[PDB]
């Protein structure tokens, strides 16, 4: 049991230690694809690339290539699309692959701005009456409505595919309150904020899979995902107490590189699963 294992880790000071393991034993697969030079301007960080077996593809004959992968969970029968903050210049990339998808919400775990620096584009639009176009890929995009609360807004959104005019509401769930540096210091407004994900129907399988991102879309993005397939095995499985959460990660990184970026977010994982457990028991 991981509430046994917590404590443990936690009363030797050992997450570093964990933390270095997971890394050593993590999958390295080719991502070619994400280094051609014409992808340079495509790529937010150097140093995180999609796999090329399991990034997602464009649609459009030009340039297929998005910093995005697919994280298929087999046993809990879910997947996510995790990619990084949208560029200026891959807003349209970022709605294409929404539209081609066929995903229903798109889960965001940064601000515009942290520590002074831009993470991300204002890829969505403030106002109802200042809808946006994107040119490059035939999309527009309407805010219909936003419900601000103290520990995430939840804004639903209209995608017009100007080619067929066919129209889709998008939920856009974005966590506002992950502070600059470190982590929450309790799981409890992270873990309602994964349940009023869940409740919407975004992570359900009739709808393509859910778009997850932070700035690089490794990190904050890693714990999210982690934490609800952990949950989801603890319902599946005839022991809960099976779940190995360190397991399950490295499984998660197969797909994309990095999950989970410090001791710190591998600890909050494990308090936010353990938390959880106690309101799926
Ligand atoms: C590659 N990269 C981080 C950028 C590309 C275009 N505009 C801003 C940043």
């Amino acid at each position: 049991e991981m509430e046994k294992e917590f404590e443990q880790i936690d009363k030797s000071g050992s997450w570093a230690a964990i933390y270095q393991d997971i890394r050593h034993e993590a999958s390295d697969f080719p991502s070619r694809v994400a280094k051609l030079p014409k992808n340079k301007n495509r790529n937010r960080y150097r140093d995180v690339s999609p796999f090329d077996h399991s990034r997602i593809k464009l649609h459009q004959e030009d340039n297929d290539y998005i910093n995005a992968s697919l994280i298929k969970m087999e046993e809990a029968q879910r997947s996510y699309i995790l990619t990084q903050g949208p560029l200026p210049n891959t807003v349209g990339h970022f709605w294409e692959m929404v539209w081609e998808q066929k995903s229903r919400g798109v889960v965001m775990l940064n601000r515009v701005m942290e520590k002074g620096s831009l993470k991300c584009a204002q890829y969505w639009p403030q106002k109802e009456e200042k809808e946006m176009i994107f040119e490059d890929t035939n999309l527009k995009l309407t805010l219909i409505s936003e419900d601000i609360k103290s520990y995430y807004t939840v804004r639903q959104l209209e995608l017009e595919n100007l080619t067929t005019q066919e129209t889709r509401e998008i939920l856009h769930f974005h966590y506002t309150t992950w502070p600059d540096f470190g982590v929450p210091e309790s799981p409890a407004s992270f873990l309602n904020f994964l349940f009023k994900v869940r409740e919407s129907g975004s992570l359900s399988p009739e709808h393509g899979p859910v778009v997850v991102h932070c700035s690089a879309g490794i990190g904050r993005s890693g714990t999210f995902c982690l934490a609800d397939t952990c949950l989801l095995l603890m319902d599946k499985r005839k022991d809960p107490s099976s779940v190995d959460i360190k397991k399950v990660l490295l499984e998660m990184r197969k797909f994309r590189m990095g999950l989970i970026q410090t001791a710190d977010q591998l600890r909050f994982s494990y308090l936010a699963v353990i938390e959880g457990a106690k309101f799926i028991m």
